[PDB]
């Protein structure tokens, strides 16, 4: 399947503000807010990230406006950077997919700084890649959205958003 099929599996789509598995205000397909608990702030960050009034709410189509931006940030930004770049232009397809999905909930500097998974992965070590991911903050922390990305690197298959 695509990435943007992909992380709609393990970031689901609200239309409205929500507080995600780590109590953070999120809305769309993974679109972080603000790690601030003030849902006000929330609301007012919304309305920076349109440049218009939301009062907490949006559209699909403005839903799949800021994913759409924020998967070609991921993507743009592992082509650009000179950790994730070879990486990813040794990964499978499958595997290539994993990556950005990882970028997408992380960040660049997130993933660029995993310097044990990227040596791993670039040595087809899936196993060991995986071990180790499941070791971060980022899978602990909020288990459910990131299981199916470890899954995905030791297997190289789709069968975990089957």
């Amino acid at each position: 399947m695509n990435i943007f099929e992909m992380l709609r599996i393990d970031e689901g789509l609200r239309l409205k503000i929500y507080k995600d598995c780590e109590g953070y205000y999120t809305i769309g397909i993974g679109h972080l807010l603000t790690k601030s608990p003030d849902l006000n702030a929330a609301k007012s960050e919304l309305d920076k990230a349109i440049g218009r009034n939301c009062n907490g709410v949006i559209t699909k189509d403005e839903a799949e406006k800021l994913f759409n931006q924020d998967v070609d940030a991921a993507v743009r930004g592992i082509l650009r950077n000179a950790k994730l770049k070879p990486v990813y232009d040794s990964l499978d397809a499958v595997r290539r997919c994993a990556a950005i999905n990882e970028v997408f909930q992380m960040g660049v500097t997130g993933v660029a700084g995993f310097t044990n998974v990227l040596r791993m992965l670039q040595q087809k070590r899936w196993d060991e890649a995986a071990v180790n991911l499941a070791k971060s903050r980022w899978y602990n922390q909020c288990p459910d959205r990131a299981k199916r990305v470890i899954t995905t690197f030791r297997t190289g298959t789709w069968d975990a958003y089957k």
